[PDB]
């Protein structure tokens, strides 16, 4: 055993050096906490050490703030809640270990958001992750396993019939310039350069067992093992987010389904909602957003506060680990947990409307500066 | 006598609660068949609520069926034909309570099939199981007779000799290094971890009496007590159907044959064929298949349906095989009463040289259209 010999040795010659580091997992784990949990191990074996080692090699990140660990498997979020709880609590607004997460896959809730205008979102977006349960997560899943998630997901897709009948197209079996064309457009996870996906220990065997499924128009898509066991995607050109959401429930419940039917269950409990590897995807693990064109706005000043204002986040074209080109922004909802798939899509449609607004706030004729303070 | 206690109870006191049930069993079972054979028993004293249990407990799934009972003795089938015939019916699709079985053991009558293209199926395989009449069924059996049936098992196992000489491995005494060696080479069968089979208390006493065997040359394999009181399979690498099911009939003959000359033999009538535990292991109980490449067919959206209308059907799989070629199927007939053994692997083997004609056009970039069958 590993962890059996770094035992041997004082907590203190073990904990890592954090001090210049700026993620969720240095803010809060301490010496004490790291003695308590060091020699705890779940079923698999995941440890302390594999949790946190993304977030002693990655300081920090160009574009946003991290999170600094990963889960290895389900039981990682109960053996390690004294590490995760904190950090779900900062990453989360507040999100308490006592607070319950709450779903709601109901398109009919959202109001508006059919029409974001064209002339400002380039496309609209809707993603979340789910795990199937008796598995270890990316970080920790051996080949085998592996494989054998990629056989089930690649079973049950092939159910998926009308507007969401589809393919598999297995990483292995692309043309180099047929992956990045798919990278390039948007629809495929780029190449395991993402230094979470490197130092987490997910990009093993790579591309082994790793793939792409979607529907003919490439509106409706599913990663296979890429950073969660699946990435279930909703998209298309344009400002029409209530109809990119419909399509993205319809579809999600379809394959639930088609895993239930061959009794499997997604990773799910009433406190963290949808189990993800990252502590930032908990709850519905869903990101909906658009690329939008604000070259202004992404120079103004206090955007950043604006984003904040309205919990949303900012990335680049190509994604979070790239940067916006073009004045082409990516902008989404920040929060994934203690908020409904529907509260969430409905704070990126009334957000993205403001920046729109706040966007036409100079090529007619006016600005902010009057009426701003006065916070109640 | 306990049936006698629950006899005091009005029948609709005693009537399951199926409203949210999705099985075979919850179909057939009106609130009057209940009532008219709930005082029945068979000569070992199975009854009706013994027959339904597991599909009282497992509510199955609207989009895949599950049996929902199971017979504890040879008698079961006859005592509660009200509830199975219906089954047995809907299941074996339209196999009618008057219909009659053919049972043909004889290789000579398989046209071909001993040169399916190696190049394409990797291994064939034959599997069925059988009952040994004058004693219960798994979910029935007492340790008593798990031990019968285990001992007349092991005696005729140990009288094969030439290419069917073997070794017995007991699982109660089973070390590490054999297990680990039959996981390694697909022989292992481990304790039920299926709802639908431990509902039906075949799991009692595990490992008790259970074991398996297998020949020197790894192409005949047997399993004591598992799931029924024999389960036996030949096969071996390459596409020589013929020559598996060759060993195949003579092995059975020859257990067989041991067996009558102990005065015993297998459970099997003129209209049910070999009985089983499960109804829809009926008939042959034979599941003929091969462990087949087809990369390009896999992937075209008729394939499913090809399959289907060759009464065939598949499963993906999971190891380097379908890793390095990007698609390997397990296929195998979907049939099981009703149609001989020869039959059977007859349209395995004429539906798999159609399989690897279609799956070369596709390989010419060409179509298969022309190629393709009509229901059969
Ligand atoms: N609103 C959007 N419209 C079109 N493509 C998008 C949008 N948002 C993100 N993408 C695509 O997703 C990729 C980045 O994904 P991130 O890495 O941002 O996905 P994460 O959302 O996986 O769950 C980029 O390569 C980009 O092409
Ligand atoms: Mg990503």
């Amino acid at each position: 055993s590993h962890n059996a010999l770094k035992l041997r040795f004082p907590a203190e010659d073990e904990f890592p050096d954090l001090s210049a580091h700026n993620n969720h997992m240095a803010k809060v784990l301490t010496p004490e906490l790291y003695a308590e949990l060091r020699a705890k191990s779940t079923p698999s074996g995941f440890t302390l050490d594999d949790v946190i080692q993304t977030g002693v090699d990655n300081p920090g990140h160009p574009y946003i703030m991290t999170v600094g660990c990963v889960a290895g498997d389900e039981e990682s979020y109960e053996v390690f809640k004294d590490l995760f709880d904190p950090i779900i609590e900062d990453r989360h607004g507040g999100y308490k270990p006592s607070d319950e997460h709450k779903t709601d896959l109901n398109p009919d809730n959202l109001q508006g958001g059919d029409d974001l205008d064209p002339n400002y979102v380039l496309s609209s977006r809707v993603r979340t992750g789910r795990s199937i349960r008796g598995f270890c997560l990316p970080p920790h899943c051996s080949r085998g396993e592996r494989r054998a998630i990629e056989k089930l997901a690649v079973e049950a897709l092939s159910s998926l019939d009308g507007d969401l009948a589809g393919r598999y197209y297995a990483l292995k079996s692309m043309t180099e310039a047929e992956q990045q064309q798919l990278i390039d457009d948007h629809f495929l996870f780029d190449k395991p350069v993402s230094p979470l996906l490197l130092a987490s220990g997910m990009a093993r065997d790579w591309p082994d067992a790793r793939g792409i499924w979607h529907n003919d128009n490439k509106t409706f898509l599913v990663w296979v093992n890429e950073e969660d066991h699946l990435r279930v995607i909703s998209m298309q050109k344009g400002g029409n987010m209530k109809e990119v959401f419909t399509r993205f429930c319809t579809g999600l419940t379809q394959i639930e389904t088609l895993f239930k039917s061959k009794d499997y269950e997604f990773m799910w409990n009433p406190h963290l909602g949808y189990i993800l590897t990252c502590p930032s995807n908990l709850g519905t693990g869903l990101r909906a957003g658009v690329h939008i064109k604000l070259p202004n706005l992404g120079k103004h000043e206090k955007f950043s506060e604006v984003l904040k204002r309205l919990r949303l986040q900012k990335r680049g074209t190509g994604g979070v680990d790239t940067a916006a080109v073009g004045g082409v922004f990516d902008v989404s909802n920040a929060d994934r947990l203690g908020f409904s798939e529907v509260e969430l899509v409905q704070m990126v449609v009334d957000g993205v409307k403001l920046l729109i607004e706040m966007e036409q706030r100079l090529e007619q004729g006016q600005a902010i500066d009057d009426l701003m303070p006065a916070q109640k």
